[PDB]
Order: C-alpha cells, then sequence, then structure tokens
C-alpha cells in the first residue's frame, strides 16, 4: 500500500508540512528575489531540516546538484514555464527509475485537467504511474484544473473535481489547490476518499495571518496538511514563520 | 470466446445490470451531491451487492483502493473530464495487464466515433483489443458518436452506427445510448449481431417510473440488460429502486 | 512473390470478384437498409460461397465472430466513420500477425494520397508492408486520393495517380475507383504495371445493366476484377445479379 | 568511409549520372504521357543500362516488383505527392534494413529545411542516418528548402544552404537544385566540402541543348554529376540523349 | 561528476573557451562570407589549436567527415534552421551513443523555454539526460527562451529564467545570451548555481572593443567563460583577434 508508505515517511506526526521548490521551473527566479538566499537549494534544505518538516520537492536537477539525503525527498518528475502561452502542458523531463537512483521517497507530477492537452497528460501519468507501482515509490499528483472551461481554479466544484480525479487515476497523496474555506474544501478531502490531500501554499500572503487562517481552515477540513513554497521561503523571517507552521500543523490546537 | 465468458460472468441469469461508477472523472463529484453516500466507493459496492447486481464499473484509483473482489468488476481503462473543450478524446490511464492484476473480469474503453480524435482512440482500442485477447478479458466498449457530425446523440441513426462500429472493431459487449422507443433501438441491438448490448442508464429521470418503462423498452427490443449510474446511486431510496430494478431485470 | 500468391487464391480462374463488406464501420448500417438480409454477415458469406465467388473482405470483428473458412479472407486492417469531419485518415485497429490468427489470406488498408494525414497513413502502412511479407500475406492497397488538392476523385488522371501510388508503396494488389470509361481506366491499369488491378464497385447503379456496362468497361481496360459490395448486397435479388456477375467476369 | 563507398559504386568515372525515377508518386503518371514507355520500370532499366549510366532511384514498391541487380540501386526511403496541400513533409515508406533486403547499393531521403514539419524530417533522418551506418549503405539526401521562408528554391543563398545542411547532418552524398549558373553553384558545390553535390535535372527543359548547357554549367561548379529523370525519360528519343549526356559527363 | 568532468576537459586554466560551429545548420552559409575560409572545417579546427582554445562545436556530419581528435569536441545533437517559421523547436539529428563513437567529450542541446514547442524539446532532452549519464558524457545545455511571452532575450529576467531552467533540467553546464551588463548577468550566474555558465557571442560587434568589453562583464558576473562563434571566425583577423580573447579570459 503506497498510501500507508507515504504517510510513513512524510506524515509521522499524523499531518504533514512538504517544502516545495519546483519554482525554479515553473516561475523562474523572479520567485527568488524578495528572500536572495532562497535561490540557493542548501538554504533550502537547511530551512526544511530546521523547521522540523517532512520533506523536500525537487525537479531531478536540483536533486542531482544538491540533494544530501537529510530529509525525504519528492522528485517531482514534469515542469513547464510561464512563458509557455498554449493549452496548459507539462511532461516529464525524469523517469521513476532516475528518481530512485537520485534518493526520492516518492514521485510527483502535475495534471491540467479541462486542458487542450489533458489526454497527453493523463497518457504520461498511465506510465509514471505503472513504474511508481514496480519501484514502490509512492505517486503523489498536483491536481490544478486548467485551460478549456475553467475560469475559476479556486471555485468549491473545481478544487472537488480536482481532488476526485486524482483518486481516479491512481495518485497515493495529493496536492490541491484551496477553496478559501473549510466546509467547501472538506467537500473535496471527502471525494478524495482514502487518498490524503495537500493544500498547495499559493502566492504570498498579505500578512502572516492570512496565510495561518487559511492553514488552520485547511486542518479544519481534514486534509493531511500543505505542500509549501512561497509563503515559507519568500519571507526573510522564513524559519521563525516555518517554526510557527510547524506547532499550527503537527501541534493541533486552535489557533 | 470472450463474449461467452462475458455472459458467464456478468449476465448468468439470462440479462445483465452492470452499477457504473466511472463518474468521479467523467462529470466530477457535482453527480454525488444528490445522494452524498454515493460518493463512497464502498457505499457504491455495498448498492451493487445489496441489490444482487452483476457487476460494477470503476477507473483504476477506485478499484486499486477499494476493490474487495465481492462484484465482479469491469475495470473502465480510459477517462476523460467535462471539463475539457477539444474535439472529444479520452486516452487510457491503465493498461489491460495492470486491470487483470486489480482483480477485473472485463476491461472497458470508450470511442467517440465522428470526433476529430476518432482515430486516436481506434489506434488505442487495437493495443487493448489485442492484449484483451491475450489475457483472456472480454472487452467492452462504451460507443458513443460524438463530435464531427453528430448532432443529436440518441438519434436512431447514430445509436445504430455506435451498435456497428463496436461490433466492427472486436469488441465482446457494448455500451450504448437507447433511442427512446423499442423499435428503433431494436435496429440497433440488430446490427450489434453476436455481440451484446447494454443500454447505458443516463441523466436521473423525473420519475422513477420514466426509468423503468425505459429498461421495459430496452428488453423489449432484446438488449442483453443497462449498464446503470445516475438512475441508481444519484437516488436517496438508491437501494430500494435498485431491487425494483433487479425485479424487473431478471 | 506475394502478387502471385495472391492471384493463386483470388484470381484462380484468371480474373476476380471480391465482395467487399467494411461498410458497417465505413458508412453505418444505413448501407443494410435497401436489403436487410445484409446487417447479417453470416449472409454476406452464404452469398459469397452460393456465388462463386473468390473472396470477402471483413474488418477484424466481423472475422472474429463470423468468418468461418469458407471463402477466402481478406482482412481489412483500417477503418474509419462518415460522421468523422477531419482530413481524411484511417487507422489500423487490427495488427497483420493477428489476421493470420483470424484466417486471413490477404490484408487490406486504405490510404487517402493528399490528405493533410497523408503521412501518417504512409508512415502506418511501411510497417504494416513490413509485417505482410514477414508473414507471407498479400498487401491489398485501397487507393482513395481524398483530401488536400483532390476535387473529383475519379478524374482520369485522379485514378492513374491512385494506382500509381499503390503500385510505388509496395502493394501486392489494389483497388482504385471507376474513371467511368475503360479508355481512361486502362491509363490506371498500365501505370500500376505488374500490380492487378480491382474496381471498386461503387454507390449502387441506377439499373443492374449499369452495372454490368461498368463492370465490362473495367475487364476491357485490362484491370483484374472487381471489389464489390453495395452493387450486390444492396439489391433484393443479391444471389441472381452476383450469379450474372459471376457469369460476366468469369 | 561512406562516401567513399558512394564514389567506387556511382562514380567509379569519376563522374555520375544517375537516373532518377521517383516520379510515380512524387508527381505522378501525367510525369509519363509525353513518352509512354517512362511508365514502364523496365524500360527505366534498360535505358540507364544501355546509356551506361551509374545508378537509378527507385521508391520500394518498384524495387521490390522490378529491380534485377542490373545496374546500382539507390533506394529512395521517402515519398510525398503533388495532391498534399499542408506543410511540405516526406516520410520513409521503407527502412534502411528492407533496402538492404531488395538490393539498394545505397539509400535516399528528401528533407524540407523551413518547413513547418522540418523536425518530423529531421527526427526520421536521424534513425535513416544511423541505420545507413549500421547497413553500411550511403545515405544520399536530396536537400529541398521548401516551405517556411523559402520562396524561389534555385535562389543562391537557398541552394547554398541546402548543400550545407546536408553536409551538417551526415549525408554521404547529397542531390540539391541548380541555380542556373556556375559561379553561384559552385559556392554550393564548395559549402558541402568533403561531401560530393549531384545536380537535380528540374523540368525537361525547351530544348536538349538547353539542358546540356546546364549539365556543362554544374561539371564547371565542381559537382560530381547529375541526378536525372525527366531530361531524360520524358523525351522520345531518350536514348539518343542519354548517350550525348554520357558523353559530355564522362568524356 | 560530469561538471568536474566538464571544467578538467574544457576549462583546466579556470575558464574556458569554445569554438562554436554549428552555424552551418542554424543559419546557412551566409554566416561564411565575411571571411569565406570560415566554411572550412578544417580552417576551424587550426583556429581553435592555434588560439590555445579548449573546445569546438559540432553537429554530427562536420563531426563525422572532418573531427580529428586535435580539440576537444562538444557535439551539438539538435538543429534548426532560420527558414522555418514556426513556434521555436529543434529536434535531435544525432544520438549521445553516436556521439561518443564520434569523439565527443561533452554533447549539446538546445532548449527554447516558452516555445510552444517547449514540451517537445523538454521530452527529448529527458532522453539525452538519462543518455549522457549512462555514457559519462557531459551535457551541455544551450537555454535561450524564445516563443511564447518572450519578447527580448536579453533581459535581465529572461536570461536569469534561462539559467534557473537549465540547472533545474539537469545541465552540467550551459550557454545563455548576455544581458549587456555585469550586474545583472552576474544573478542570471548566481541562479545557475554549481552548473558552470557560458556566454553566448551573439552576432558580431561593430568593434572589436565592444566585443572585449562584453567579455570582460561576462567574466566579472564570474562566469566560466565564453562560447563564441561569429566574433571571432567572422573576421579576418580571426587568428590575432582569437589570441587577444585567450588573453583576456586566461
Ligand atoms: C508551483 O507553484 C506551480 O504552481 P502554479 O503557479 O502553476 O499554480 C507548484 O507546482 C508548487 O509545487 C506548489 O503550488 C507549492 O508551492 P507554493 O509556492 O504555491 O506554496
Ligand atoms: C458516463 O455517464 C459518461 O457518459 P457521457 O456523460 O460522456 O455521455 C458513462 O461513461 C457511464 O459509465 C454510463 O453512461 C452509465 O452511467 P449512467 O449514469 O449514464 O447510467
Ligand atoms: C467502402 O465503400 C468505403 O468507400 P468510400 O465511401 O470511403 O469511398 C470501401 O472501402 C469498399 O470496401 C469498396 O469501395 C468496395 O465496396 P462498394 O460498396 O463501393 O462496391
Ligand atoms: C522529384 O523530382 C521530386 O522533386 P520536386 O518536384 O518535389 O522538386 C525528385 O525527387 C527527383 O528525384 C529529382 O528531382 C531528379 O529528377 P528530375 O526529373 O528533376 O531530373
Ligand atoms: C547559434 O548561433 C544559434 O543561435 P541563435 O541565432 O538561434 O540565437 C548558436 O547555437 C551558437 O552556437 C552560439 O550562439 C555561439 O555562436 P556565436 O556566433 O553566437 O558566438
Amino acid at each position: 500500500n503506497l498510501t500507508e508508505k507515504f504517510l510513513r515517511i512524510f506524515a509521522r506526526r499524523g499531518k504533514s508540512i512538504i517544502l516545495a521548490y519546483d519554482h525554479g521551473i515553473e516561475h523562474g527566479p523572479a520567485d527568488f528575489m524578495d528572500n536572495p538566499d532562497s535561490a540557493d537549494p542548501e538554504y533550502i534544505l537547511r530551512l526544511a531540516r530546521d523547521a522540523g518538516f517532512d520533506g523536500v520537492v525537487f525537479q531531478r536537477g536540483i536533486a542531482e546538484k544538491y540533494y544530501d539525503g537529510s530529509v525525504p525527498l519528492i522528485l517531482k518528475l514534469n515542469g513547464k514555464t510561464t512563458l509557455y502561452n498554449g493549452e496548459p502542458v507539462s511532461v516529464a523531463n525524469c523517469s521513476v527509475e532516475e528518481a530512485v537512483s537520485l534518493g526520492a521517497s516518492a514521485v510527483g507530477y502535475t495534471i491540467y485537467p479541462g486542458s487542450g492537452f489533458e489526454w497527453k497528460m493523463f497518457e504520461e501519468l498511465a506510465r509514471i504511474k505503472r513504474d511508481a507501482v514496480k519501484f514502490d515509490l509512492p505517486l503523489v499528483v498536483w491536481s490544478f484544473p486548467r485551460g478549456g472551461k475553467v475560469v475559476n481554479e479556486t471555485a468549491p466544484e473545481i478544487v472537488a473535481y480536482a481532488a476526485r480525479i486524482a483518486l481516479e487515476l491512481g495518485s497515493d497523496a495529493m496536492k490541491i489547490k484551496y477553496t478559501g474555506d473549510p466546509k467547501t474544501f472538506s467537500w473535496a478531502v471527502k471525494v478524495a476518499g482514502k487518498v490524503p490531500v495537500l493544500m498547495s501554499g499559493g502566492p504570498k500572503t498579505k500578512t502572516e495571518e492570512d496565510f495561518l487562517k487559511q492553514v488552520e481552515g485547511v486542518l479544519e477540513a481534514g486534509a493531511l496538511g500543505i505542500a509549501v513554497g512561497r509563503n515559507v521561503w519568500q519571507r526573510r523571517d522564513a524559519l521563525k514563520f516555518a517554526r510557527a507552521l510547524a506547532e499550527l500543523v503537527y501541534g493541533g490546537k486552535k489557533l
């Protein structure tokens, strides 16, 4: 059971915080100017360690050149850029077998349900899923409806759809966008059934409190925890704030 | 003879009811709000068993996480979403070999004849068909003409075309839309020949009576049975009504 | 030599009549309304056998469920529908190896020279040709230019082009549309060289005499014979007229 | 060295004449009406043999039904039609391995640099080049820029680009369009470096002398010779003219 | 560690100059009219040697016919032409295995982030990267964002994105456009992390002084060196200028 393996490794305390760092490809280095140290993957590793987080997410080139075994690794297999203008598509730049050699404990893959290319991502995910089972690595799906009829990616019915698709396609854990409230987000958590849900952190919030309140909602809705990037490492007080998130998520008490 | 195998497993009583549950990918969870328990695959398995139905239809993720061997399984290999706006296409997210591993007794695959992508699904069905034969699992084709010249999907000449295409491409059973009346639907059944036909249940009908009436015509047209989702599990009295369907069909 | 093999099997008398029956996918069951018995592949086989024809053409599904070894079989590997609106393209739904297992004595494949997808069909035909040689099964190509700059499919220069292309790509026999007269048709036969040409029967003619006259022209042009569907089995006197065709051709 | 092998087989006399016959697919049989025997591949083989030419170019269907080993064969692996209206593309209908079994002494492949589909041909040529090396058959590239920014295919800078691309991609010999004069054609020959250049014959010229003058310019430019189709087999005096071409190129 | 192997071979003095010569395909022979000896690859090899440069970049055809082992070789695996009008795309015409056989000490590949085809190059670079590791050849990525939203290829944010993408995808060294000043270029150098950066030379500058100032700024920004073509071999005094470059860099 790969969900069980995922939980043992990335959620030993009953909840999970994953430090996300595929941003160098997805958005590029404009994400790193706020807190320049954030451009250094070594800083990101020390940050995940010192904050007591469960994992990091790296693309293959970052894992190859920097990964040191110090925090469990989710190797994000596919990536695209924001420079790209077509219907959304993100293709694997790494195999599951290569992810094993690079020290990963899980693999990650983004799908964009609704895209004119949804078929292209589903077809490749099928091959990656088969390899995840073969190599006994949990498959984590970033499920981000985009393109086609999608006009509001955080609408309740869009996020619930995102969650259900990830279940249906064989994910062992998933990452979806937050709806902005616990009632509608708990519907997504429910339809995902036995597969645990991680909240995608999103653009840096106006205040730290705004983020903490979102995280409380996610936990209220019954999600497993968060896969957070900017709302930690785009902050000059990254470590102090990361520590406050750890206490909220692992501590389990009402703000 | 994989048709014979299909009949032995899924129509031991001479007729067949299959509980369809690929909707979580095809339509998403809005389908589940009318009767919230329907979002739980375990509730679906209990419903199929408790009504004495012949099979269930699951995508790979649902089968992997929930399938317990209690009712025969058709593993639906391809899925698409309603969020998608292109020429209709649905590609495999699972192989026949993996379906075998997940405990499937048959595999399912949707084609959309007429789509700008009709060639992509025919190409893929060729490989899936070859594998179905290799692993001795019946191949059940959902034949749903869509895109291209198709305007009315339930028009009698489209449904009959759907039936013929499924026969021609090598299906061992098929699922097609109802035309709304037994005489026109019996032509589709006729052109399917040796291959048994299941009626796609469709959107929940205004009254329970309306649906029973449709199932009556389906059987009268000589079809094998029904592959039904919403018209059972979107109802709050799902189990009671499923038992009434079992009484009618068998 | 696979042309020689094709002639021994399908032209033992020196000329050939092939009963074509891929219509179920290509046009759908509308083709069967004229003579409803034609929806039944058992009736088609009986018809070919009774009239003394040389072969039958089935898609894989029909061959698998109905072929009984009674008449030599050309397995038509690719198929498309009339519901489809893009640039013309027909992909294989069956392999040469599978066709051999289905009892085929030859394999068939349609190309649409000129189509925006001509590259896709030429690519796939290369694989099929390779397998046809490997399995020693003659390759029969339906060469039907369509799409691109093709305005009139029965223009003398289009049909001759269709014939040359089938020869160049490595067909062992070919099926092409008739130009309407023997003089221009004989140019198409000439440019096909050593590869025998079968006339595509086309839409059912206004009279049985019209068709007989076309067939007479085809023979005068030096063609091997005919691959006929509708002009036989769309007729209520199917057997009688098939026998008059045997008379004329043999 | 496959260029050296190509030269030994197809240019033993120092220059080369190859009789090209892929027209039946590229242009269709209207090319054959002027001289109806030209529709008969047996006639083409006899023509090349009787004129003393170095080779013939056939698509797989023609080689399979007709090739008799009598003249060295270049197996033209890809073909497209003039009925096709999309971005110029021509895909292989035959593998290198099959070409070997059909008697080929070399393989041929057309690319259309500039096409919206140039990537599809480069990707395929890569596989064919790998197989050519594997089976030790020289690879002859018809480098015909077409589509994209290409307007006049015989413009000096286009023909030179065609020549250089064929060198860069790994051709062992190449066939390109003539610019219409020896000075500009010689720059194309130079940028091709160690790879020998054959002139594509083109549409039948107004007079025989017109074509002879073009050939003289091609030879003046330092090209290896000509890959000629229509300017021979479209003529009712095909063999007579073929022998005059042999005298010019080999004398 | 393929970056350390790249550095040992192509940067033994601590900084690198690579003589780039993929122009014959990328731009065609118009690049060669200024200094026509530049059309001869033997002239190019002698130049690199005489100038004391670290390496040369050839496409497979040039390497196969001309490479003599005299200077270390980066085999540039993909190439496209300026004649092409679609969304930028450049596919492999050579495999890593073949590059090994041709005497390559490294392999090169261009990506165009932002292109409507960026996915096609990412998919292919993945197979190339896997082979580079298997054959122990460093992978050098030319990262040139182009198409999509890209309007100024030398903008600070675009060149930094270029650099970071090359690091993310697995390059062992990279080649990127210069931003025109050392401050903005050093940010691209920093985001590349452990992966060394080479400056793409670009079109021939108005004066020798102009190019020298740019090279000075490239070094000031902490880059490894330059991969230069036109700014050396388009000049009549190619060798004199090449040695002035060697004096500055080393
Ligand atoms: C990237 O942020 C890309 O997401 P989109 O910008 O395309 O919506 C994600 O793949 C991250 O892995 C994930 O969202 C967590 O990072 P964040 O900074 O949002 O917390
Ligand atoms: C889904 O209903 C999808 O069908 P369309 O909405 O694309 O026409 C089918 O794949 C079902 O498996 C089948 O129709 C039976 O379920 P229903 O709820 O229609 O009875
Ligand atoms: C189908 O008739 C399809 O032909 P098109 O409608 O696309 O032109 C052919 O593949 C038949 O196999 C062949 O033409 C012979 O049948 P016919 O009914 O025309 O005699
Ligand atoms: C065909 O002529 C096709 O060329 P395009 O009409 O597409 O330019 C070539 O492949 C010939 O092999 C070559 O041009 C030699 O024949 P020609 O008749 O031109 O002398
Ligand atoms: C070619 O110059 C292609 O570059 P673009 O014209 O597409 O931007 C490069 O691949 C060169 O290899 C590299 O830029 C070095 O050559 P240069 O002449 O620019 O110094």
